[PDB]
């Protein structure tokens, strides 16, 4: 093999804090969590790893509340065990510069889109009319 290329989403590459949130629980409401998952989940400020390998992108979150991994192909769906427990069906895609991550369950849907914002990574969770932004930083 040889050494590949980069892509545009070497951007997300890293290591990520979470260091402020807006609205979180709100958006928890919206999606249906329930009570003291809500109140444990709004408590985290998790690492988030963002690596690429290939056409393969790997999020992991290391959380006080839950680890989740996830490794996928844009485009492409994919199965998730949600750190809230739920079964759902997802697909990302690159939209512009913003990843795009759409959740599928019970005939519900939300979006997550992460995007880079200065040194930042803002992510934005929408649950219809409900939006919660997360902000993260370098590690
Ligand atoms: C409730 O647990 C969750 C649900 C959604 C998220 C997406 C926003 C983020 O990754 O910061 C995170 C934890």
């Amino acid at each position: 093999q040889q050494m590949g290329r980069g892509s545009m989403c070497d951007a997300f590459v890293g290591t990520w804090k979470l260091v402020s949130s807006e609205n979180f629980d709100d958006y928890m409401k919206e999606v249906g969590v329930g009570f003291a998952t809500r109140k444990v989940a709004g408590m985290a400020k998790p690492n988030m790893i963002i690596s690429v390998n290939g056409d393969v992108i790997t999020i992991k979150s290391e959380s006080t509340f839950k680890n989740t991994e996830i490794s996928f192909i844009l485009g492409q769906e994919f199965d998730e065990v949600t750190a809230d427990d739920r079964k759902v069906k997802s697909t990302i895609t690159l939209d512009g510069g913003v990843l795009v991550h759409v959740q599928k369950w019970d005939g519900k849907s939300t979006t997550i889109k992460r995007k880079r914002e200065d040194d930042k990574l803002v992510v934005e969770c929408v649950m219809k009319g409900v939006t919660s932004t997360r902000v993260y930083e370098r590690a």
